[PDB]
């Protein structure tokens, strides 16, 4: 493979999945490297750590460790990995690391690669009144109960739901009132992470997930010169119950289609089935899904050289590893 894993070394549950997801998501890595780590605090800055962890899996001969990164964002409890949702502990790096960024060369982006726009509205059936707000997403969570396969999510997600009887809308100057309240895509982000709401005690049924993803149909424009069709990059898969839970990622790092197994220290090349139809479930499959949109592909899976990393940081981080000389 050439790929090196990162170290189990507590319960960190899915992490090291995400973090390999995101370390192969190379616009970012060149972005994380060039965050100002000068005079960062060495032990609890976020934004650090993630270059040491970065720069270690582009490095390392052995499995990368990760508790300095554990500790500088600090869930460090008996549950504190057991009692978040993936896309959350996304968020808390992904923040600090959009920060670290602002009036850098390198500022705008990490919504530039996650980010896209959707609008929520509620529409009265009899009388003139709308109701229309935007927001940005950074990641979606599909239902799959009910769902077999990705498509019937997003067709779910935007299901323009009725409210009467019971739950009105109190439309306020008009009184309650019968309307529908939808939801409806805009745009659709470079990189597009997507969770399957599998907790609830964990649903293992089948939800079936494609190798390529065409999304211009729920959009509300579409771009003739810009389709939005998908190519999955990344399965992170989960097997277990609250008694003996594991976690894994399957990643094609070079959207060629030739996949990888992670297993955190143990990295080996497995087959396009294992990553996709075997973790469809039906107990090991999929919790959370990476596609990056086709134009863009190329760009965002830019290769990465070890001259894409400062000097200044290279320096520092190989003292702090000399300096880890024990006796
Ligand atoms: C809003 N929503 C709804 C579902 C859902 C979701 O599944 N995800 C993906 C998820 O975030 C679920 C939680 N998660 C976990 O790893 C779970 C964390 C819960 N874990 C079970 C437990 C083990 C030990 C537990 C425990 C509880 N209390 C004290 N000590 C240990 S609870 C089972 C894990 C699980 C893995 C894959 C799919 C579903 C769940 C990460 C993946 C994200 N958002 C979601």
């Amino acid at each position: 493979t050439g790929y090196v894993g990162l170290k189990n070394q507590g319960a960190t549950c899915y992490m090291n999945s995400l973090l390999q997801t995101l370390f192969f998501t190379n616009q970012l890595r060149k972005a994380v490297y060039m965050m100002p780590t000068e005079g960062d605090d060495s032990s609890k800055s976020v934004p650090l750590a993630l270059q040491r962890v970065f720069y270690e899996l582009q490095h390392s001969d052995k499995p990368v460790g990760t508790k300095k990164l554990t500790k500088s964002f600090g869930w460090e409890t008996l549950d504190s990995f057991m009692q978040h949702d993936v896309q959350e502990l996304c968020r808390v790096l992904l923040d600090n690391v959009e920060n670290k960024m602002k009036g850098t060369c390198v500022e705008g982006t990490i919504p530039k690669l996650f980010r896209g726009k959707m609008v929520s509205y509620i529409q009265c059936k009899e009388v003139d009144y709308r109701s229309d707000r935007r927001e940005d997403y950074y990641d979606i969570q599909l239902s799959i109960k009910g769902k077999k396969n990705i498509f019937e999510s997003f067709v779910d997600y935007v299901a323009v739901e009725q409210l009467d009887g019971d739950n009105k809308y109190d439309a306020g100057e008009h009184g309650l009132q019968e309307a529908e309240k939808g939801v409806k895509f805009l745009t659709l982000p470079p990189v597009l992470h997507l969770q399957l709401m599998r907790a609830m005690i964990k649903i293992n049924d089948r939800f079936e997930f494609p190798e390529q993803l065409p999304l211009d149909e729920f959009l509300q424009k579409t771009d003739p010169k810009d389709p939005a069709n998908y190519i999955l990059h990344a399965v992170l898969v989960h097997s277990g119950d609250n008694h003996g839970g594991h976690y894994v990622v399957y990643l094609n790092p070079k959207g060629d289609g030739k996949w990888c197994k992670f297993d955190d220290d143990v990295v080996s090349r497995c087959t396009k089935e294992e990553a996709i139809e075997h973790n469809y479930g039906g107990c090991t499959n999929a919790y959370m899904l990476v596609y990056i949109r086709e134009s863009k592909l190329s760009e965002v899976l830019q290769a990465v050289t070890d001259h894409d990393i400062p000097q200044q940081l290279v320096e520092r981080l190989q003292e702090e590893k000399r300096i880890e000389a024990q006796k």
